[PDB]
């Protein structure tokens, strides 16, 4: 199971880790992807997860979009986890760099409540432009299921833990 995590709350755990390496090690039931509405996994966590699947995540995602159309900001879909997990929960947090409503971050985290346990990144953090401290606060105040957060950046991990209320 998950190891080396700091406990933040009854159900939220955090570790300074590369989510791809963490997923390959744990092979969790669910890995969360920091997806966009088009499931175009170009960069950030999505680009890294997709590259780890040898692009199989992108091939599956293009078929999903061709059939269903784009996701909503704040929405999600469950697809295969490929070699990383049983399932990948593609969750769309608002991208502040595209002028999307930060208020949708709570709706994005609510998707996690449909899964008993998840390995996840902080939604809307990184290239999505939101404040990761705010993302962690919304996470702990929204998610009720067991969420294991992987924060790639050591300096950001330290800032998140030390400023956690
Ligand atoms: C991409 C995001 C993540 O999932 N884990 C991180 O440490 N992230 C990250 C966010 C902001 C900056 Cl400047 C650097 C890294």
């Amino acid at each position: 199971s998950f190891s080396g995590y700091l406990k933040l709350t009854d159900n939220v755990y955090i570790k300074n880790a590369d989510i791809v390496e963490e997923a390959k090690k744990v092979k969790p039931t669910v890995v969360v992807n920091a997806a966009n509405v088009y499931l175009k996994h170009g960069g950030g966590v999505a680009g890294a997860l997709n590259k780890a699947t040898n692009n199989a995540m992108q091939v599956e995602s293009d078929d999903y979009i061709a059939t269903n159309g784009p996701l909503k900001v704040g929405g999600s879909c469950v697809l295969s986890g490929h070699n990383l997990a049983k399932h990948c929960l593609h969750v769309v947090g608002p991208n502040v760099n595209k002028g999307e409503d930060i208020q949708l971050l709570k709706s994005a985290y609510e998707n996690f409540n449909q899964h008993e346990v998840l390995l996840a990144p902080l939604l809307s953090a990184g290239i999505f432009g939101a404040d990761p401290i705010h993302s962690l606060r919304v996470c702990v105040d929204t998610v009720r299921t067991n969420v294991y957060l992987a924060v790639f950046d050591k300096n950001l991990y330290d800032k998140l833990v030390s400023s956690f209320l």
